[PDB]
């Protein structure tokens, strides 16, 4: 019995994001997921280091790697309801069911977003919103105003998900994006 | 002090691999790195679960995420590229805000990998190149034919119980 699990994960790089706008450069889910992982890990390490945190940052990188993994079954759906969130959970679950049985308990808590602690959830949602904001900033620096709307809207999401670790992040790493 | 560190990591997606052949689909360092991290983690976890391992699979993910990070300063270097590499790493480390350097420096420079971790990340890197050959060969691109044959030799030299498990269980779905 062979497993199709990694065969499906290999198609992440095929799934394109932000379909409703002209993109100066088309982002795929695989590039996004690597950036969210790097960002969510950093947010966690900053939290731990500077803000009283006690979160497993390495664990948070791996959850970030897999946070949109079900896109390979569903496709990307641009965030602009309860039903969809439900479909995402079924897709996450079908992916889990592909993992060989003796391995399943390693991967379920990585793919199934029910398994995220409250803190792990906050950090990966903070990373995801930041990454989306960074995408907008790259596009606007490339002279593309189709992302102007989205930037402004993400500025609200980020204040909703505001933390000290995000504030540090925004102050220190974001201005080089402009 | 703002830092250009993440500005530069975001450029991983720009650096293309396998530049000397025709590719049906061009692969970038960012795609590669996520994939090596997924495979390395899997290998680590397999070893632990089936083969008496005691390795930190999450640490191994994180290492693999950053294993080619300096490629943003140098470009893809097709296999003293080791000298160029060491300089780019250090440049990337100098960019990290000082107060956080101890966190990232080991990730970038790769000086503190255990032996096991080196083995697993390097098995993952070879496997990922080998998967890329199968994908290209599946799309009728024979330019990856030699490479596939060579990597079967890289994989044999780096052979492990966990690699064997991975090849038997997950890789047929790619051919
Ligand atoms: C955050 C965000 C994402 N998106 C798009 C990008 C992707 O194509 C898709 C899913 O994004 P996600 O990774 O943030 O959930 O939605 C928007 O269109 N507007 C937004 O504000
Ligand atoms: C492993 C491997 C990589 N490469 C290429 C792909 C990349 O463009 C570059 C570095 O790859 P690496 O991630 O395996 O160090 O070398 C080969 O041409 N042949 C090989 O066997
Ligand atoms: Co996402
Ligand atoms: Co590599």
């Amino acid at each position: 019995k062979q497993s199709h699990f990694f065969a499906h994960l290999s198609r992440l790089k095929l799934i394109n994001r932000w379909p409703l706008m002209r993109n100066v450069r088309t982002e795929n889910v695989s590039e996004h997921s690597l950036q969210v992982a790097m960002v969510a890990h950093a947010l966690a390490a900053i939290k731990n280091r500077k803000f009283g945190g006690n979160v497993n940052a390495e664990r948070i990188a791996l959850l970030a790697m897999y946070h949109d993994a079900s896109a390979v079954l569903t496709g990307d759906l641009p965030t602009p309801a309860q039903e969809y969130k439900a479909i995402e959970k079924i897709a996450q679950q079908k992916l889990v069911d592909m993992v060989p049985e003796e391995l399943r308990d390693i991967f379920a808590p990585l793919i199934d977003e029910h398994a995220y602690s409250d803190e792990e959830k906050s950090l990966v949602k903070q990373a995801d919103a930041l990454c989306a904001y960074l995408k907008c900033l790259e596009e606007l620096a490339a002279g593309n105003n189709e992302f102007l709307l989205a930037k402004t809207r993400l500025e609200a999401t980020l204040e909703a998900r505001r933390s000290q670790e995000m504030d540090y992040f925004m102050e220190i790493f974001v201005p080089s994006f402009h």
